[PDB]
C-alpha cells in the first residue's frame, strides 16, 4: 500500500509499506529525475521484502544515494547487502561511525561517504538537492537527518518516532495529543537533553517543512509539524532525568 | 607482545589484563570467570582461544557488556554457545534487538535495569554494575570491583594512542591526557552526566581504572583523571561548534 | 494443513510438522520431529532463514531442553547457517554429523565439539534413553559425499533426507504419495541428475529393503505410504543416474 | 608472495603469495588471470581470508578491472565470499554452477543481473582480446555441479579440487616436483571423495587433448614438469567413491 507524500515531475517523495505482521518500521524512497535515494534501507531481517518494494518502484541500479541517519544494529546488517545490489549508490553514514565497516564486511570505502559533524548535501544530476543536517545526540552520537528543499519534507530517524498499541497501526498524524503517548517515554529515556532538542528545533524551524517523517511511527503533517515541534522544544530528556536514571 | 597482566591476585580472586587498540578484561574469582566486553566475532578465534587458555570457559559464568554494538555484537552467540554456563549481562535497552543477532532464546541473559545490579559470586563476593548512562552510550554501565578496587570503566577514560605507540599504564596523566581529549569531547554527553558519574564513582575505592580502549589508570592518576572528567565540557556543552 | 502424526503407541511418536502455505515457495521444506519418551529428535531442521518459525513450531510441540539428539543427513547449505542457532537453543541435543566435514565447523561458528557427533562412514545407532534406538544408515553419493538415512525402527519410518525428494507445482502441494506414477514428474529429473551410480542406488535400495518400512519422508516432497514405499524403492535401484550419464552431461 | 606461471607480455596467470607467514586453517590457493587490461578471478577465498585475498589481488591489478570470476563449485567457505567480492568488483560477472544458483538468496545474492549460471556442459568465457577461457565440466568430481578452468594461452588447467592435497603440518610447498612423495598427501582424500572411476576416467581422457604445461589445484601444490603426465595417469586408473562402497557397506 505505498503512498505518494510528494511529486512534481522530477522529484517524488514516497512511504512504502506496510503489510499484516517487531516494532513498525517505516520506508522512504526520493525519486528524482533518473536517480534514487534510499533513506534508513532495512537490514538483514527485513531485506528481501524491502528491496521487492524498492525494485519495484524503481531500477536498483539507479539507486545513487544511500542515507543513514545512524548505526541501527538493525540497519546495519543491510549495509553489504545494499552496497552489492546497488552498484551504483554511494552509502552515506557518519564519520564517527565508518571504522565499524570491517565488522560489517565493509572493506573498501570507495563508495561511502563519511558524513562530516556539521552535516553535508547531497547532489543529484537534475540539479536538485538533499539537505543532510546535524541532529546529533538526539539520540545517538552522530547523527543525523535529511532535509529535502524540493519536497518541503524532513526525514527525522528516530526524532519524532513513535511506537504503536496492539494492532492499531496508522500512517499519519492528525491529532497530536492523542499520538503523543505513543512519543512520549522513548524521547524522555532516548534524547540526550532539552539543550539538545531546542537547538535542533531552532534549526528545522529555518527550512520549509510540510511534513516530518520519522523512521517508526506515523509520518507528521498538517498541523502537528507545529505542535510536534513545540514538544520537542520544551521537552526534558536524557540527562535532564539522569536522577530518575542511576536511582 | 602479550603476556598476561596481573591487576590484583590474592590466590582467590585475579583481575586480568589481556595482551596481544582494543583491551581485554578477565576476573577470575574462586571457581567462576567473568569476561568484561569481550571481542566480536572479528576477533574471535584467538581471543576466544587466549581465554581458555588461562581459565576453562566451562567456568565463565558472567559476560558483562558495558553497552552494545559493532566491537562486541558481533560475539554474543559466539560467546553464548561456546560458553554454556555464562549469563549475558546487557543493557534493558538492547536486549529486542536481540533476534537480529540470531539469540532467540534468553534465558541466559540478564537484561540490566538503568539503575544498575550486582553480580552476587558464589564466593559471595560481589561486582557492582553501575549507571554510566550518556557516557556516551544511551544504555551504558561500567563494573566496579571491590575486592580488586578495580573500576571497569568501558570508554571512560578512553584513549587512542600514537602511531605503534601503546603502553598499557598511564603514569603521567598530564601528557597521557591529550591522547584523550578529542575523544571525550566529541562523545560524552554533557558535563550535567561526567558530574553525576565522577559524584557516585568517588564515593568508593579505586586503585585502578580500566578502560576498554586505551592505558589502566594506577596510582595518583586515578584521582587527576576523577577531577578532569568531572570539569569536562563535552558533548551537548558544545554543540554549537558541532553544528554550524 | 495441520501437524500430522505418522506413528504414536503412546512412548513413541513421529511427527510430520504442518505446513504454512504462505506459499515462500520453492520446493517446500519438510520438518520431523520424534518424540520418545520425554527426549526429542529433530531430523535435519532448518537453517537461518526458516529458523525463528521452525523453532517456534518445534518448540509448541516439545520443550526445546527435551531435544536431546539433531541429525543431518548431509551438508546442504540450506542448514549449516541453523547448526549454530540449534545448538544454542537446545541445550542438551547432541548434533550427529558427517566426520567428512566436522573439521570445518569453525567456518560456520561451532569451536566447542562436546556436543558434536561425528558419524563414521558406517553410520551408527543413536540410542535413545528409553532404551529405543534410530538408526543412521549410509548413503553416501546420494547425493553428497557424506550422506546419511534415519531408521526409526520403533515406527517403521525411514527419514530419507533428499532421497524421494519431489518439487511440488506453484500451487500443487500434497502430503503423501498415494500415486506412485503420478508423482515421479516431480521426482525424476532431480534424482537423475544428482544421484551418483546406479551401482550407488542398488547398494542402498538393498540395505533398506531389508528392513521394516511403512513409510518414507525425505526433506521435501511427499511421504511415501501405502503401495508407494515398494513401488519407490523398485524405481529407485534401476535408476540410471549421475556418473551413469556423463556422457551426456559432458557432451 | 605473488608467482608468475606463465607470461607472454600479454598474459598472465599468477598462483598468488599465501597467505600469512604461518599456517591458519589448512589452507587454500589463490590464481589470477592477467588478459590485456581485464582480470579473472579462479575461486577467490571466502569470507574469513577476504581480507588478505582482497590486497593481494588489489596489489596486482585494480579490484575494477576484475571482470570475471570462476568457482568450480559451491562449500562455502568460497560462498561466504561471493557477497564480499560482488560488491568490491563493481565489473566482475560471477560464473556458477546452474544447479547452485538456487542456494544464492541464502547468501544475499538476490539480483542475478550479474550471475553467470553454467551449463552442465560447460562454457566458454570470452574476452575483450578474442581470448578464451574454457570452463569444462567435471561433474560428480567431487561435487553433483562441477567445472574447471583451461587457459589454452598459459596452456595452464586450473583443476579446483583435483589434484587437491593438504599439508602436513608446517611443511607446505607451492611446486610437485616429485609425484610419488606428492601422493599420499593426495589418496586418501581422492579416492573417499571422487565419485567413481568412471568420472575420472571420461575426464582425464577429455583433458588429453588439450596441451597442459601445468596443472593447478585449489589446496596444494601446483604440478609441472613429469608431474603432470604421473598426474593423469594416476588419476586415470583411480578407484574411488562408489567403487569402494562394500568397505563403505560392509
Amino acid at each position: 500500500e505505498n503512498e505518494i507524500l510528494f511529486d512534481n515531475g522530477q522529484h517524488k517523495f514516497m512511504f512504502l509499506g506496510w503489510e499484516e505482521k517487531i516494532v513498525q518500521t517505516n520506508q522512504y524512497l526520493i525519486l528524482d529525475g533518473n536517480e534514487g535515494i534510499l533513506l534508513d534501507p532495512g537490514g538483514a531481517h527485513v531485506f528481501p521484502r524491502v528491496m521487492s518494494n524498492v525494485a519495484e518502484v524503481v531500477d536498483l541500479s539507479s539507486i545513487r544515494h544511500i542515507f543513514y541517519t545512524h548505526q541501527d544494529p538493525d540497519v546495519t546488517s543491510g549495509i553489504l547487502l545494499w552496497l552489492s545490489i546497488c552498484e551504483n549508490a554511494k552509502i552515506y553514514i557518519s564519520s564517527l561511525w565508518v571504522r565499524f565497516l570491517p565488522h560489517f564486511g565493509i572493506y573498501d570505502q570507495k563508495r561511502i561517504v563519511p558524513i562530516s559533524d556539521k552535516g553535508t548535501k547531497i547532489k543529484l544530476l537534475s540539479g536538485n538537492e538533499l539537505e543532510i543536517l546535524p541532529a546529533h545526540f538526539l539520540h545517538s552520537t552522530g547523527n543525523f537527518v535529511l532535509y529535502d528543499p524540493v519536497a518541503k519534507i524532513l526525514f527525522s530517524g528516530d526524532i519524532g518516532a513513535a511506537v504503536f498499541e496492539k494492532g492499531k497501526r496508522y500512517r499519519y498524524v492528525d491529532d497530536f495529543e492523542r499520538h503523543l503517548p505513543l512519543m512520549e517515554a522513548f524521547h524522555k529515556r532516548y534524547m540526550s537533553s532539552n539543550a539538545a532538542c531546542k537547538k535542533w528545533v531552532d534549526m528545522v524551524s529555518k527550512k520549509k517543512i510540510d511534513m516530518i517523517a520519522p523512521q517508526h511511527g506515523a509520518v507528521f503533517r498538517g498541523e502537528s509539524v507545529k505542535k510536534f515541534l513545540e514538544w520537542f522544544r520544551n521537552l526534558k530528556c536524557g540527562v535532564d532525568l539522569i536522577d530518575n536514571l542511576y536511582s
